[PDB]
């Protein structure tokens, strides 16, 4: 159960920080250059973690001494994967959950999917709850394959879902009738893009905005599937800077799980966000911080500072 | 541009058949069993085709003989060879091929290698492509999908879900640094039985969400000058959704439509969707061909039925 994992871990480390691990090409290139310039300090640190031996793919390459890698076809893979372990290693004591957005692992072909699998293998050993932000949607017969990839192959605890096509697809994502398995998901409700209102707000039904209608139908399906009775849920992606919508959501669905992306290095207001979505069991208000951590040259420092700020706001609210 | 490629292939082969290539694990396993019990007849045909010698990934694995193969690479080998079999058998009937990404991802990286080989193979054959992935994210994030689909795969088009918004199309159908343009089909009315809940029951000013969404997609298309660059944004409209198909062809007369959902009435769809430039009504047929006992014959069949309806609408 994602619910119980979250609950347990939230008790252990007292926070709702979700760390986003979305490495782009410059992150990888910058990491490789800086490891070359500095005796490969961090990769050498990566290699000392017990949990690095338990990843699935190209262990023989990953566990080589950096020095031997340039002495090269496997180099992009090695620095990419090692960048991801580096973030995880530096920041994990501060993160209630990690969220990996699939778009960042696909553009190079398959090599990034290997990286993605290893990252998920690694987080599984560390028992850190995971989310795959992939905003999946298709017909039922088709999405089973996404279910398989995400929950069987990656062993993610949850994923993001776009339910514009409908809520029946959740039957083949959050439930596996053959194996009697249940899975958690966050459906898109109010997103962070500037023009998010065009459909989510400007469409309506019976006097209610589309985002509200969507949220309610998502929970009707969660209830029909008995998810929470099996320690899973369907939650809502609500943008961090959508304060009215977040307020509407926490108000109308008082016990929902919210995943909140949007706060970066140069925007956002953690106090207004966390307050609007607050819940005493604040694993229900996941505050995702991604680039503000992964693009900081001192990622542990970033993850700690965000941790402390959120913690201060949580106590303010208590 | 996708427009040009479509226009030219349509005149060349006289159809709007879109062939779906969505191989499931059972397709792969069965192809493997059937090749093994039949002296690898289809694989031998695969190895005699010009452009298998031109694939990017693990080419010398694919050109080995099953006996050499039969084993970490076994799955890779029969998966890829299944795809190539379907393409070799059916390509002369297809205006376009649509690969659904979901069928290529569930085994990890091995399936993405098959996907790339499939795309490189259809590119050599000069057959127009669609990646059905229904991508959506924020602008800065979807650029990764653009790169993957349009740079790495070299797809002509993909499917997009614009419920988050249409600004995302700016980083999918356009690359401002490179001055490049690409085509997409946005989801308008999909084939799922409950598709009405949002697509029909939500409205703005009386109009159903799907019409609002189609219009906004076309608004963004003009903002990006796709037409002037031989690309477009089109609409996915399910084969089973006649009134909606009718409404779209009626209200947006010259739009491009991709229509999934004809399983195993084609007349009804093609008639409601019809356009004299019939590459504007792509009729997708996947499982009904790929899970037929004789895919080539199944493809010809649908090809001949489509052709007879086209001529009947022309007349």
């Amino acid at each position: 159960g994602f619910k119980v994992k979250l609950e347990k871990r939230r008790n252990a480390i007292n926070t709702c920080l979700c760390i986003g691990l979305d490495p782009d090409e410059k992150d990888i290139e910058n990491f490789m250059k800086n490891e070359k310039e500095n005796n490969y300090n961090n990769i050498k640190k990566n290699l000392k973690e017990k949990y690095i031996n338990n990843v699935s793919i190209k262990k023989d390459i990953l566990l080589k001494a950096p020095d031997n890698i340039i002495r090269k076809s496997e180099e992009f893979f090695y620095f990419f994967n090692h960048f991801c372990f580096y973030i995880i290693n530096e920041t994990n004591k501060y993160a209630l959950t990690f969220k990996m957005n699939f778009a960042f692992y696909i553009p190079y072909g398959s090599v990034g999917i290997d990286v993605l699998k290893n990252v998920f293998d690694y987080l599984y050993e560390l028992n850190i709850p995971t989310i795959l932000d992939m905003k999946i949607n298709d017909i039922g017969n088709t999405v089973k394959n996404y279910r398989k990839f995400i929950f069987e192959y990656l062993k993610s605890d949850s994923c993001t879902v776009n339910i514009y096509m409908g809520t029946n697809m959740l039957k083949d994502i959050c439930y596996d009738e053959e194996k009697n398995k249940y899975y958690s998901a966050f459906v898109l409700v109010k997103t962070t893009n500037p023009d998010s209102a065009i459909f989510q707000k400007n469409l309506s039904l019976d006097n209610k905005q589309a985002y509200v209608i969507m949220a309610q139908e998502a929970l009707n399906m969660s209830s029909y599937l008995n998810l929470e009775q099996n320690n899973e849920f369907i939650g809502f992606v609500v943008g961090a800077n959508s304060y009215d919508e977040m307020n509407y959501i926490r108000t109308y669905f008082p016990n929902c799980y919210i995943l909140s992306p949007g706060i970066g290095a140069q925007n956002g207001d953690l106090h207004k966000t966390l307050t609007n979505g607050y819940h005493k069991s604040y694993e229900k208000i996941l505050i995702n911080i991604g680039r503000a951590i992964t693009k900081n040259p001192y990622p542990q420092k970033a993850a700690q500072m965000y941790y402390d700020q959120i913690n201060a706001i949580l106590k303010q609210n208590m």
